[PDB]
C-alpha cells in the first residue's frame, strides 16, 4: 500500500490522475518526483519551471552545480538530485523536445531512467511545451515502465482525452 489517492488504475503498474504534480508532491512527498528537465536543467516553464518556483530556486541553484561539475544531461538520460520540499528525490529526465528537432524514438530511453525506482509520480514525458503527442508519451509510457508510476496530467481536457483514448 501507498499514499497516492484518487488515480485511475491503466494497467498492472501504471496509474493517472488530473493533478498540479506540484500540488500532488507537496500533498503526497513521494520518495521520487519526475522533472521534466532539459539537458542543461535550466527549470524556466512548464512542469520544470512550476517544480522549481516550488522549491524557490533552490531545485536551480542545486541543479547549476551539477552542470558545472559534470556538464549537461544527454537527450534521453536522468539524473537523481534532492526533492527539497517535494519529494526526497528529483529524477530529472529528459524526454526529446520535438520543438528542437529530437529523435521521439528516445522517449523510450527516457522512460527507461523510470525503472531504477520503485515508485515515482511523473508527468508524461516530452508532453506540453516539448512538443510530443501525449497519447504517444503514455503509450510509451505503459510499455517500457515497469516499476509503479503514477502520473499527474495537469489539463482536465487531456486527462480526459488519454482515459478515453487508452487502448
Ligand atoms: O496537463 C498536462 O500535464 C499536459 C501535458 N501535455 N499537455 C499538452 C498541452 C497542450 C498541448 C499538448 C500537450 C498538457
Amino acid at each position: 500500500v501507498n499514499s497516492f489517492s484518487g488515480y485511475l488504475k491503466l494497467t498492472d503498474n501504471v496509474y493517472i490522475k488530473n493533478a498540479d504534480i506540484v500540488e500532488e508532491a507537496k500533498k503526497v512527498k513521494p520518495t521520487v518526483v519526475v522533472n521534466a528537465a532539459n539537458v542543461y536543467l535550466k527549470h524556466g516553464g512548464g512542469v520544470a519551471g512550476a517544480l522549481n518556483k516550488a522549491t524557490n530556486n533552490a531545485m536551480q541553484v542545486e541543479s547549476d552545480d551539477y552542470i558545472a561539475t559534470n556538464g549537461p544531461l544527454k537527450v534521453g538520460g536522468s539524473c537523481v538530485l534532492s526533492g527539497h520540499n517535494l519529494a526526497k528525490h528529483c529524477l530529472h529526465v529528459v524526454g526529446p523536445n520535438v520543438n528542437k528537432g529530437e529523435d521521439i524514438q528516445l522517449l523510450k530511453s527516457a522512460y527507461e531512467n523510470f525503472n531504477q525506482h520503485e515508485v515515482l509520480l511523473a508527468p508524461l514525458l516530452s508532453a506540453g511545451i516539448f512538443g510530443a503527442d501525449p497519447i504517444h508519451s503514455l503509450r510509451v509510457c505503459v510499455d517500457t515502465v515497469r516499476t509503479n508510476v503514477y502520473l499527474a496530467v495537469f489539463d482536465k481536457n487531456l486527462y480526459d482525452k488519454l482515459v478515453s483514448s487508452f487502448l
